[PDB]
């Protein structure tokens, strides 16, 4: 079982880093590549219908690479069907949420958008400034931990694989699962030295109620 979870981190990264959608080095390469005044002016002056089309598509986008990640996560092809459509309808856009931080620069609190990275005001024509605002502040509480890809990797499969979830069947089954990545969590993170970040990850609530907010806004403009 030792062999097991030392397996078990090397699959857990490996499928992320097959699903990431974008490399890390190439989002950090970007950060000089910022939204000039002109660009910034067109984007507020869009439309929020034409704002949100462009999020909804993008989200939707990061969304699937999400979903590949699933699939080949050990343990979630064999459970129930019912199962693995609840954990992705409330985890996907979470994981999202997660990844997104590895977009976001804390220096000059910006976001990659579109190929090039820009500020809060960007997202102005939405009128939900204290919405966006909230994704910009998680992202930035997330930046301080200077998560590694691999780090990212295991955290993001226990947001998915929650037996806590409303609607699962075979809860007992994901129960054990979670327990696994779980220990292959603990264990990589006592490897590489990096078991201070546990206190600091966001509380099981905080993640479920910024994306709860978030689902609420899109389905609306859908
Ligand atoms: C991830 C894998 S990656 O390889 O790290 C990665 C990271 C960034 C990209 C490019 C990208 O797509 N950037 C992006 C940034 C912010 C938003 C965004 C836009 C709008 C909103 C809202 O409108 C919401 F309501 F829709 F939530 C809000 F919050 F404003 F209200 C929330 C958002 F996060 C969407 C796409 C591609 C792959």
């Amino acid at each position: 079982s030792l062999t097991e979870i030392e397996h078990l981190v090397q699959s857990v990264c490996k499928s992320y880093r097959e699903t990431c959608q974008l490399r890390l080095e190439d989002l950090l390469r970007q950060r000089s590549n910022i939204f000039s005044r002109e660009e910034v002016t067109g984007y507020q002056r869009k439309s929020m219908w034409e704002m949100w089309e462009r999020c909804a598509h993008h989200l939707t986008e990061a969304i699937q690479y999400v979903v590949e990640f699933a699939k080949r996560l050990s343990g979630f092809m064999e459970l129930c069907q019912n199962d693995q459509i609840v954990l992705l309808k409330a985890g996907a856009m979470e994981v999202v949420l997660v990844r997104m931080c590895r977009a976001y620069n804390a220096d000059n609190r910006t976001v990659f958008f579109e190929g090039k990275y820009g500020g809060m005001e960007l997202f102005r024509a939405l009128g939900c400034s204290e919405l966006i605002s909230s994704i910009f502040d998680f992202s930035h509480s997330l930046s301080a931990l200077h998560f590694s890809e691999d780090e990212i990797a295991l955290y993001t499969a226990l947001v998915l694989i929650n037996a806590h979830r409303p609607g699962l069947q075979e809860k007992r089954k994901v129960e054990q699962l979670q327990y696994n990545l779980e220990l292959a969590f603990h264990h990589h993170l006592e490897k590489t030295h990096r078991q201070s970040i546990l206190a600091k990850l966001p509380p099981k609530g905080k993640l479920r109620s910024l994306c709860s907010q978030h689902v609420e806004r899109l389905q609306i403009f859908q």
